[PDB]
């Protein structure tokens, strides 16, 4: 059995759109209001972590002073607890450290109170030197939380009952019209039908991956593998092993204005097999031109718990071509990721809907 969802429509204030600016350092940043009086920070919206990070004035490092740091001692709603806790996060190309606090946030005219978040205090490992980093809005599942009782998204849903437990991304950096939608989807960002993929593990937005084909060559999968939908990354990824076998069929090379145009016509078509669904990426989709060079828009990432069996899907090499919806399950019914073709057009996204049933 498989009961379907449906695109039932909601009123305008039940799906709100957060514009995302594609910064010249590959950051997809939006606007977020912290404290009272409001202090504006521009965080990344991430479906690969649930923690709410805010760069504060308690970080006096060189990469911290260049951005709009948040000053908790100027906020009237900030209230640290008597027995303050500390926070530690280690990722691939750096690290983030700080303390925990509770604050009241406003995300696109919606207010959220008693929101536990981490105040960034240190950033030393070297990657934050290339980025004007100001915070992270966590959109992953609550099991991925390092501290706090309720996840920001869960906490926002609890205090604004008009919002349905779902959000969606439309990536289009060229036109600068990419938008983050909370509480549903907008029919003007995609065309065709929307296909759902059940979430296997409520840690990342993770679904079973049945295979990967670059043209006709099978890169994966000989052992059960999975795909993770991460809006915090620009590149698609593969584990350490399969990454080598990939760069042998699509390698980088010098390219000119008339050399890259031909690369897009002859380069293979990558196919991602999600059970019955087959999602293809064309050469003009995953190939990028940098300093007169043709780079496969892929990088190596070994997911910790999934060894060499986890493949990530990023913003520039996937979501830019496919409108993605996130539907939070509950109890028996699972959470699911919806993929459709991106309409890649302005249209007039005044009418918005949500996935029910
Ligand atoms: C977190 O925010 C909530 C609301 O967003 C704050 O509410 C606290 O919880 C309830 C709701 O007002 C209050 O507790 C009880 O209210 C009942 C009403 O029937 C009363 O009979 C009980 O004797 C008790 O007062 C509580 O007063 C309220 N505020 C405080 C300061 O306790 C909550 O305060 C926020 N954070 C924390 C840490 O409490
Ligand atoms: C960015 C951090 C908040 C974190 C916690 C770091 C992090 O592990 N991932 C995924 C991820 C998810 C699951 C398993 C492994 C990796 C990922 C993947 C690949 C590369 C990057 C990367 O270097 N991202 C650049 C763009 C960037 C952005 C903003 C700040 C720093 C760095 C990130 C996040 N989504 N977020």
């Amino acid at each position: 059995v498989k009961n379907a969802h449906a695109v039932v429509e909601q009123t305008e204030e039940n799906v709100f759109l957060i514009p995302l600016k594609h910064l010249r350092d590959s950051q997809f940043v939006g606007t977020l209001l912290v404290g009272v009086p409001p202090q504006e920070i521009h965080p990344i919206f991430d479906t690969g972590s649930t923690n709410l990070w805010v760069v504060t004035t308690d970080c006096e490092e060189e990469s911290c002073k260049k951005v709009k740091r948040y000053n908790p001692y100027k906020s009237k709603t900030f209230r640290r607890s008597f027995i303050g806790k500390n926070l530690h996060i280690v990722f691939g190309s750096g690290s983030i450290s700080g303390s925990i606090g509770k604050e009241t946030f406003v995300l696109g005219d919606h207010t959220v109170r008693n929101q536990t978040f981490g105040l960034v205090e240190s950033e030393s490992n070297n990657i934050f030197d290339y980025i004007d980093f100001e915070g992270i809005v966590g959109l992953g599942f609550p099991e991925m939380l390092s501290a706090g009782k309720v996840s920001f998204f869960d906490n926002l849903l609890s205090q604004n009952k008009n919002l349905s437990p779902q959000f969606s991304f439309y990536i289009s950096p060229e036109d600068n019209t990419s938008t983050f939608l909370v509480g549903g989807v907008s029919k003007s960002f995609y065309e065709g039908s929307i296909y759902m993929l059940p979430v296997v593990k409520e840690y990342y937005w993770e679904v079973e991956l049945d295979g990967i084909y670059v043209g006709e060559k099978k890169i994966c999968c000989e052992e059960k593998s999975y795909a993770i939908f991460d809006t915090g990354t620009s590149y698609n990824t593969m584990p350490s092993a399969q990454m080598k076998g990939f760069f042998d069929v699509v390698p980088s090379a010098p390219c000119t204005e008339e050399n890259y145009q031909e690369v897009l016509k002859n380069y293979p078509v990558i196919k991602y097999l999600f059970g019955d669904l087959v999602i293809e990426l064309l050469p003009e989709e995953y190939m990028i031109l940098n300093e007169e060079s043709c780079i496969p828009a892929y990088m190596q990432i070994d997911v910790p718990s999934e060894k060499n069996h986890a493949y990530l899907l990023g913003s520039i090499a996937f979501m830019r071509h496919y409108y993605t919806v996130f539907v939070r399950g509950a109890g028996g019914q699972p959470s699911m990721v919806g993929v459709a073709k991106a309409r890649a057009a302005a249209e007039a996204a005044q009418k918005v809907a949500e996935l029910e049933n």
